[PDB]
């Protein structure tokens, strides 16, 4: 990816634009993401603890939304839609997110990522080296028309994929950490692949 050129991806749920930028704006708190590459060369992705569809429903059922929730969330909704409800369609859905979190503008991007990666990983991830390229990710969700922005950098970590296979049940942020290639059927797979490919190629 070249400085300030933008690439656009569409999924059934989102329109996302990905653009290389020089500096993250520091007028407000922002969100920063890590494209994390394990020591054995696998790209990592997190499964968000709560799905975006369920969070949207809570903050406000369309059946397109029932295709994009976790099964425990669905059971909570169906217990209310059907009286003696004992099961419902399970879409085998996971809400894929890059690891990372909030950057106020006290801290460097690097200290922020080290901290958030260690909290989201139950203190297992440590960063061997960072990349130098920052990508701005702008998503517009199609169902609720909300716009969300975050900034992504490469993190080459010390741990192997296998090191990160289990995640504590008390992890408030993510249900698990996995390889992105274990998510090929997810509708975010194309643009997440692009992010990793661009950040790794820039590193090389
Ligand atoms: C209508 O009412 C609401 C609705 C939602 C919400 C949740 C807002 N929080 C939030 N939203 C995000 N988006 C954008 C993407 C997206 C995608 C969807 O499908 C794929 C989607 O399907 C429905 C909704 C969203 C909202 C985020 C995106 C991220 O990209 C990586 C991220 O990184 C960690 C964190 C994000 N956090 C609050 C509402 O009430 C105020
Ligand atoms: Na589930
Ligand atoms: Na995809």
């Amino acid at each position: 990816i070249t400085m300030d050129e933008e690439v656009i991806f569409e999924t059934p749920r989102e329109l996302i634009s990905i653009k290389r930028i020089k500096d993250i704006p520091r007028s407000k708190d922002t969100h920063v993401f890590a494209a994390c590459i394990t020591s054995d060369g696998y790209p990592l992705i997190g499964a968000r603890r709560t799905s975006f569809a369920f969070q949207a429903i809570l903050s406000q059922v369309s059946t397109k939304l029932l295709r994009f929730m976790y099964y425990n969330e669905l059971r909570e909704i169906f217990r209310r839609l059907r009286k003696g409800s004992i099961n419902n369609i399970d879409p085998h859905f996971e809400e894929l997110i890059l690891l990372g979190g909030k950057l106020d503008k006290k801290e460097s991007i690097k200290d922020c990522l080290r901290r958030e990666l260690k909290e989201e990983s139950d203190e297992r991830i440590t960063v061997k080296e960072f990349g130098n390229v920052i990508l701005k990710l702008t998503t517009r969700d199609k169902l609720f028309n909300k716009v969300y922005i975050g900034y992504c950098m490469a993190c080459f970590i010390n741990q192997s994929l296998e090191d990160l296979s289990h995640t504590s049940i008390y992890n408030v942020e993510i249900r698990k950490i996995k390889s992105l290639n274990d998510c090929i059927n997810d509708d975010k797979y194309e643009y997440l692949s692009y992010i990793y490919n661009m950040l790794v190629n820039s590193k090389l």
